[PDB]
């Protein structure tokens, strides 16, 4: 239903629904804070659903569900020449782990998202984005600062879910509508250990054939190097349909927050590069627009941003304050913006395409696509250049 030799994605990510993500929508954990003090705020959906209880937590996500993204955003989608959408998911809506605080009734949704898709010619891939006891130990995992994903039985746990997942989407009743299964969002692969990854994207990949299914598997780089996974899940070895994700960002380190917009735009360019050399089908599965790690709790629950030296003895660089509220923007800060955002899509349509994060935001404009298009800072069409060819590619 994708043709990946020759079709290149255009999407964006429906980040925040499925799996919450504190700075994506501070309002649900906002109540919480005592006053200025945030000591008090639970950090992940693991401890949310937890403090709230089950039944406040399902009347609380029931309206979320049903609001934060529904049929009208496939059509604005849509209509801004997107093709296609990357659908997060945590484990706990097909499997709960024995005394996880978790409630279900996700998958209700997921359903009718892929009917909004279908009626709207958007295609899809279903991301866990999140597997028992954590694979990162990020809140965007479910549960943060675990890393025990290949600890116990969580592994065979996530398999099974997969499974689940594999028998649902992955047959013949989505397929002009479901182009991928990612395995597993971000493992944290410096402190994994590899081998036993790489096991178990084997045994994802092989479980998933083994239903007949044709559906591209879709594995996440775990951080590793350009050209880490040349090697791996090879038409060599009769393993076929398997599409690299990489995310790309430059906010984690004060190292990159430092670095002036030329430098920004020439790493840019360099992953367009790097990527082509790749021999597997490979996507840009998140990206953004962000030059700073400003947006409230992007680093998480009671963290600070480093970008104004708040956080992990990073230096201060610049005030946050200011770049809150796009309206409040320098139109230095804009023109960057813009320049970036070319130069990212330029690298990424270079290979197979580019997957933004996210649609939307409560209210943090660097991480949202219809704050960043209405204001002009995202190209409409999405082929529009006032920066051309930065990066000359050929």
């Amino acid at each position: 239903a994708w043709d990946y030799d020759n079709n290149v994605i255009r999407g964006v990510n429906l980040g925040g629904w499925f799996v919450l993500e504190p700075y994506m929508t501070p309002s649900l954990f906002e109540p919480f804070q005592n006053g200025n003090d945030q000591s008090g705020v639970p950090v992940d959906e693991y401890h949310w659903t937890q403090t709230l209880g089950k039944e406040a937590a399902l009347r609380i996500l029931q309206k979320h569900w049903s609001t934060w993204i529904t049929e009208q955003d496939f059509k604005q989608i849509s209509n801004l020449g997107l093709n296609f959408v990357r659908i997060p998911i945590g484990y706990w809506a097909f499997q709960l782990l024995d005394n996880d605080p978790y409630v279900q009734g996700q998958v209700q949704y997921l359903e009718k998202a892929l009917g909004w898709a279908r009626k709207n010619n958007i295609r899809v891939w279903i991301d866990l984005h999140g597997a028992p006891g954590s694979q990162n130990g990020f809140d965007n995992s479910g549960l943060r600062d675990s890393y025990n994903f290949q600890n116990g039985d969580n592994t065979q746990v996530t398999l099974n879910v997969l499974n689940t997942i594999f028998k649902k989407y992955g047959g013949n009743e989505y397929s002009d509508v479901v182009i991928g299964i990612e395995l597993l969002n971000e493992p944290l692969g410096p402190v994994l250990n590899m081998d036993k990854l790489k096991q178990f994207f084997l045994d994802g990949y092989n479980s998933l054939r083994q239903t007949g299914s044709v559906t591209p598997v879709i594995i996440h780089d775990a951080f590793q190097v350009f050209g880490y996974w040349n090697n791996f899940l090879t038409v060599a070895e009769g393993q076929w349909n398997v599409v690299v994700d990489h995310h790309h960002y430059q906010v984690i380190s004060g190292g990159e927050l430092s670095r002036n917009i030329n430098d920004h735009i020439s790493v840019a360019c360099n992953w367009g590069w790097d990527a082509k050399k790749e021999s597997h089908w490979n996507v840009a599965g998140e990206w953004s627009a962000a030059l700073t790690d400003c947006a409230k709790w992007l680093n998480g629950v009671n963290r600070g941003a480093r970008y104004e030296g708040a956080y992990d003895n990073a230096p201060y660089i610049g005030s946050c304050q200011p770049l809150l509220d796009i309206s409040q923007w320098s139109d230095e800060h804009k023109t960057d913006t813009r320049r970036y955002i070319e130069a990212q899509l330029d690298a990424f349509e270079y290979t197979g395409g580019w997957v933004f994060w996210s649609w939307k935001t409560e209210n943090a404009p660097e991480w949202s696509f219809q704050t960043l298009t209405y204001n002009g800072l995202f190209p409409q069409p999405v082929t529009d250049r006032q920066f051309p060819n930065q990066c000359g590619f050929h």
